[PDB]
């Protein structure tokens, strides 16, 4: 988890000021006034959770999955914005008439030079796709997908009646997703709509010119249906010339929809009555993490007004359609009330009582077993390649892990967190301008973390609010997507709390008045100073979502929060290939365990090995990291060093006694934090055996010198403890959670204290 | 016994096989014109395909079931014998599965009295150039 | 090989015959299968003709003796 | 008699860990967890020991007897 | 061989297991060595447990007409102690043509240096009819 | 059918099924039928025309020859 102080948010944090999306820089706070108010549709979303796997290459064929393919692939980065994949494809059915071939080949597989027509129709389908990889040759395909999608045509079933088998299909494994959207990720929707435009017109006409085919004969005879089959298509391809334009519509939409906020009446933003109405919009008014995505990129393109819209007619060819009512996007709209809800809260108490400890949270299982793949490659000899799932570190280790889906549950987390509860002096005097913010989600992590790129370094740019700003386009990306994804999530989250909200310019550089904020209320909060509000008029009145966080009520969290976790091994007998690397190959690797007793060097050194007991090496398998299994622990390695650090700083600052006494409680207390969490480490199953086993190994280094044979030495107490760690470093590093230079950290802290057991054991 | 019969039907099944890829091989090595070439390799290709779907209920729906069951046990123990039964993922996917499968039907066909051996190897030979892919199993 | 037929294009047709087509006899196979004679050899005597003379009772005539047939 | 490894007994009399019954060997070591319960009860008897003459003798002939014998 | 146990102190015990300890039975020796086949060269088969493929049908089956009952010995007294029982089929990734021995959940001291499966929550489940013994009382 | 289900109770012979897979592998019933059986042939299973040393009895007296330590 992560924290800041409850008055000062922007000296701890400026990445969730409304300013800073607001890219005030830093100076003055937002407060302005003069109100238009609002109410909630709770607001579009995505899914959270979406572990599966389509089907393809079975023929069935169906735009909207082929948009969720190229959107993951996207969100794979395998390129990079979605536009650019489906430019890019366009790019590639380039080859659309140019290549008649096309159709004259895949014919002469349906054999062929098909003037010697008949109904020919034998047997042979489901692998065009190798003769399709000739027409690789004829049509070369850097990707795998758009090549992956052609064969559908000729192969969906065509000719519906014979041909024929498949008895196989194909696959991918779609994760879950981004949770909330923005600009790109909007256009990338809209892009998407327009490809949902393409492929449904183009199984329809196949689909109808397959009841004009049969004139039987049989299947009738070729060169003609056949050697059309998607010459219509490619009419339909060029149906496709223009849909809209996906930053011009997105961003129409989207002024528009900030005319409807803004207080500015003039003819320049006057949201005509005429139009007013129409459908879609009155709900859409009502969505507000849509409007984040409003002030975002307001941010970064300014405004831009090319009002591709008129006043009315047509003002409503732009908002005929968006990507909510896409389902095109794995995002989807949301209904009333819940919005999405499942965080809990409880906050300090010095009998007066204002918090300081604002408890904002987490809510989520993690995996509670997890498998190695086994990477057959065979066919192709390149990407394609089969994982067979199989029992091996997976059952056991999991079973390990079962302790672990106990002990380092949220609830317990911030249940002991909370638990840090009494601070400088007593009691009942803790209070001093600011207080603890601590938070963190599930998801942020889930996801960047995913994308393999540690978090942290964003988190911390958000809490020195100013970009780094020294990444490639792709960290680029990934910072971008942190933050409105961090924002976003509280913006959203703290709406789901408060029920009103009024729309804020700002003014500032102004530029037009168009930018824009917000400002929320609540009453029941204790007449106590908060925030720079105090609370002014018994009532909030604050630009800043943080600030009506802390004072709400305590609450419970609500969603099933549960991993869900995938399974394969149907589709694994079925498996052909997808992107899948990323997991990546070798399943694990040794840690080197050390320790000196009657000054002499030991080096007890482990490998990997299954270490459980069934040689060797295996070998080969490697098993997915769980995102969220990582995630979570690294939501805590954040904290370990932030305190550490930062109060480590509060040692170079404060050199008051007293203030000696609060940092020698407080990391030596995060100190016996991690203390009693590897404690409760060692005793699992697998830490007996690293116990028991590396043990027998420095036994046996006892017999290596004879006179240090004299029986067990090393134990008395402090070593057991002292061992005790590397049950913890096996279940770190290698247990397939965390990514060292870590221990590494753990180390330094192990060595910051005296440890001990601090008693038990 | 002897059975008769269908000696002489598998035989000319498979001496007629052997008229059908030299043809179709000779019209690729010139015929000329590609429309056709293509055509009759993509024939070619089906005509095994065909013949490798055939093969599977020559075998695996009684009794070469039996067969594959006890060549997975004889190479699985051969794989504790040597040692390692460590890369022995061996009981899966078509290259193996159509090795093992069109073994097996052909297999009972051995025991079946009729078309010898030389059939077999030359039948093998015919998948596999041919393509083998699939993946049909399954 | 009926369907083989179309393959391969184009219309010849005077240069080259016509061809055989015709003949596959499953009958002719089993009588010499029978004493598993093999036909197959049986066969090309019949391509040229005359018999290749393996002068043995049970070995030449029983060639002709399918001939006939 | 011999002896033999608990945890690694798989790893040792591979073949005598049941498993092997089956055609088990895989990254798994069978097992996992389901269902229906009945103790399979009731198994035929002692066939050690016992021994002693029978008389195959008079042509009355029993069958019986000369089965066990066959 | 009990009287063995104290020695040799003292206690390990995760590092090594654990031990066979069990067997030695007169049981198997006698079947084998009234054939006077010499049941020794068997006990060794049962421990790669791969037979050795010594092709005679007086030779090779014979060995595994022991083994048989060598496996038919822990089970039966693996019934009482416990009638804890099921268990799966165990199809694994191939194949399905069924596979479902035998389980037993017996009950247990809270300690196990003993036996991969860990599983002493409350007792061992178990997956192999010996650790119920090996958890079993003298 | 008033005897199969004392096989229910004679589930000791239990492994059987086990080489059965592994000595062979799909135990299709192939005389199956559904009336049979059924019917007849589990009323013909051995034990009960009992030859042999199959041998039959209750549960622990084949282990009440195991030792213990």
């Amino acid at each position: 988890g992560f924290n800041l102080k409850v008055k000062d948010l922007n000296g701890s944090a400026r990445g969730l000021t409304q300013a800073f999306a607001i890219g005030e820089l830093k100076n003055q706070l937002s407060v302005g006034a003069l109100q238009l108010p609002l109410q909630f549709t709770r607001t579009f979303s995505a899914s959270m959770t979406s572990e599966l796997l389509w089907e393809v290459g079975k023929g069935n064929i169906d735009p909207v999955m082929y948009a969720r393919l190229f959107f993951q692939y996207a969100q794979a980065g395998g390129a990079l914005s979605v536009d650019e994949l489906v430019n890019q494809f366009t790019e590639y059915h380039q080859s659309t008439a140019c290549n008649p071939e096309i159709w004259r080949k895949l014919t002469a597989y349906i054999t062929g030079s098909s003037n010697r027509a008949i109904k020919a129709d034998a047997v042979g389908k489901v692998p065009p796709t190798a003769i399709l990889e000739q027409l690789r040759t004829l049509a070369p395909s850097e990707h795998e997908l758009f090549h992956h999608i052609t064969t559908d045509f000729v192969c969906h079933v065509l000719s519906p009646l014979g041909f024929i088998l498949p008895d196989a299909a194909y696959v991918y494994r779609v994760g879950r997703t981004a949770t909330y959207p923005n600009f790109y990720a909007l256009v990338d929707c809209v892009r998407a709509s327009d490809l949902r435009r393409m492929l449904t017109a183009l199984s329809s006409v196949d689909s109808k010119m397959l009841q004009a085919t049969f004139k039987a004969k049989g299947a009738l005879a070729p060169a003609l249906i056949s050697q059309h089959l998607a010459n219509a298509a490619t009419t339909a391809f060029e149906r496709s010339r223009g849909n809209f334009d996906a930053n011009a519509v997105v961003s129409s939409v989207l002024t528009i929809l900030g005319r409807l906020w803004s207080p500015s009446t003039p003819k320049e933003l006057d949201p005509s009555a005429r139009l007013r109405n129409t459908n879609g919009i009155d709900q859409l008014r009502s969505n507000l993490a849509l409007f984040i995505a409003y002030q975002d990129m307001v941010k970064q393109r300014g405004r831009a007004e090319v009002i591709f819209s008129d006043e009315e007619l047509s003002s409503t060819i732009i908002p005929w359609f968006i990507e909510a009512m896409s389902e095109v996007s794995p995002f989807k709209l949301r209904p009333i009330n819940e919005t999405t809800s499942y965080i809990g809260q409880t906050s300090a108490i010095d009998h007066m009582g204002q918090p300081s400890h604002v408890v904002v949270y987490e809510d989520w299982q993690f995996a509670k077993e997890i498998t190695a793949f086994t990477p057959v490659k065979l066919a192709n000899n390149s990407n394609q390649r089969f994982l067979d799932v199989e029992p091996g570190i997976s059952d056991r280790m999991s079973a390990t892990l079962a302790p672990i889906g106990n002990t380092f549950a949220v609830s317990a987390f911030v249940k002991n967190r909370t638990a840090v509860y009494e601070a400088v002096s007593q009691r009942g005097t803790v209070n001093s301008n600011g207080a603890e913010m601590t938070l963190g989600f599930p998801s942020v992590v889930e996801r960047d973390y995913a994308l393999d790129r540690d978090p942290m370094v964003a988190i911390a740019a958000l809490r020195t609010g100013i970009v780094d700003e020294s990444l490639e386009a792709r960290a680029s990306n990934d910072l971008k997507r942190s933050m409105f994804n961090y924002y976003a999530a509280v913006m959203h989250y703290a709406v789901a709390h408060n029920p009103e909200v009024v729309v804020s310019e700002h003014q500032g550089v102004a530029a037009e008045q168009g930018s824009l904020y917000l400002v929320w209320n609540v009453r029941t909060e204790l007449r106590i100073p908060v925030g720079y509000n105090a609370i002014e008029g018994g009532s909030i009145r604050t630009p800043e979502p943080l600030e009506a966080i802390a004072y709400n009520k305590p609450i419970q969290p609500s969603e099933v929060l549960q991993a869900k976790v995938l399974d394969l091994a149907n589709h694994t007998t079925s498996i052909h290939i997808w992107p899948w690397h990323e997991a990546s190959t070798e399943f694990a690797y040794e840690d080197a365990y050390s320790v000196t007793i009657r000054n002499k060097r030991y080096t007890a050194e482990v490998k990997e090995f299954e270490l459980l007991g069934l040689g060797q090496r295996r070998e080969r398998v490697r098993i997915l990291k769980p995102t969220v299994a990582h995630a979570i622990i690294q939501m805590w390695y954040s904290w370990f060093v932030e305190d550490d650090r930062t109060l480590a700083a509060a040692r170079r600052t404060s050199r008051d006694d007293a203030e000696k006494l609060a940092i020698d409680g407080r990391r030596m207390q995060n100190a016996v934090t991690l203390l009693r969490k590897i404690e409760m480490i060692g005793t699992t199953g697998i830490g007996a055996s690293a116990v028991h086993l590396a043990q027998s190994r420095i036994v046996d280094q006892m017999a290596g010198r004879g006179l240090i044979d004299d029986s067990s030495d090393l134990h008395v107490g402090i070593n057991r403890h002292r061992i005790r760690i590397w049950a913890g470093l096996a279940v770190l590093q290698m247990m397939g959670l965390l990514s060292r230079s870590e221990a590494e950290a753990l180390t330094k802290v192990l060595g910051d204290s005296n440890a001990l057991g601090m008693v038990v054991a």
